[PDB]
């Protein structure tokens, strides 16, 4: 699984 | 499993 | 941010 | 942040 | 900053 | 598993 | 940081 | 496991 | 810093 | 497992 | 800093 | 298991 | 700095 | 196990 | 600074 | 083990 | 400085 | 094991 906080 | 915070 | 894999 | 891998 | 891998 | 905190 | 490796 | 803090 | 293996 | 604080 | 190898 | 402090 | 290895 | 406070 | 090796 | 404090 | 091997 | 203190 992937999550990307810019 | 990926988290990044930018 | 919250990230949880079970 | 927080990642948690159970 | 956490990360806990159990 | 990676956390990666910039 | 926090890194726990259980 | 990898937790790097910049 | 804390990084505990167990 | 790896923990750089920078 | 703390690192502890149990 | 490595943990550097810079 | 502490490094306790057991 | 390795622990370097630079 | 403390290294202790049980 | 090792443990070098700059 | 303290170093303990036991 | 080693410590360096410099
Ligand atoms: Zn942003
Ligand atoms: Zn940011
Ligand atoms: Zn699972
Ligand atoms: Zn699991
Ligand atoms: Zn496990
Ligand atoms: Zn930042
Ligand atoms: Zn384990
Ligand atoms: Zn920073
Ligand atoms: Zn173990
Ligand atoms: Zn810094
Ligand atoms: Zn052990
Ligand atoms: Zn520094
Ligand atoms: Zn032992
Ligand atoms: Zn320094
Ligand atoms: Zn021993
Ligand atoms: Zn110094
Ligand atoms: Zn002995
Ligand atoms: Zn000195």
């Amino acid at each position: 699984n992937n999550q990307q906080n810019y």
